[PDB]
């Protein structure tokens, strides 16, 4: 599924991501924009052989099982495929564990490089929330 901007903002709010760990909803929408362009089916292979999955490009190195990432963990206790669902529940629950891990949203390199410090409220501007 390719979400609309406000449609994803509303879905993230419904699933309790708005101000989760102090990160306003625009931060989450911005990260999703640059990680996946709002596409739940986004996948990207890393040089190290891990894969990133879903709207927030969650990595098989630590967070999900894909059966093909040697030495990896599955700290969200999910198949990485669950992160590709039209239903964002698995991505949101796993992102809450990631952003709690100590470095906040810096875990998302595209958030650090493209969202951090910017006017992230622009990403929810106009949305009925
Ligand atoms: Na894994």
């Amino acid at each position: 599924k390719v979400f609309g901007r406000c449609e994803l903002a509303a879905a993230m709010k419904r699933h309790g991501l708005d101000n989760y760990r102090g990160y306003s909803l625009g931060n989450w929408v911005c990260a999703a924009k640059f990680e996946s362009n709002f596409n739940t089916q986004a996948t990207n292979r890393n040089t190290d052989g891990s894969t990133d999955y879903g709207i927030l490009q969650i990595n098989s190195r630590w967070w999900c099982n894909d059966g093909r990432t040697p030495g990896s963990r599955n700290l969200c206790n999910i198949p990485c495929s669950a992160l590709l669902s039209s239903d964002i529940t698995a991505s949101v629950n796993c992102a809450k564990k990631i952003v709690s891990d100590g470095n906040g949203m810096n875990a998302w390199v595209a958030w650090r490089n493209r969202c951090k410090g910017t006017d992230v409220q622009a990403w929810i501007r106009g949305c009925r929330l």
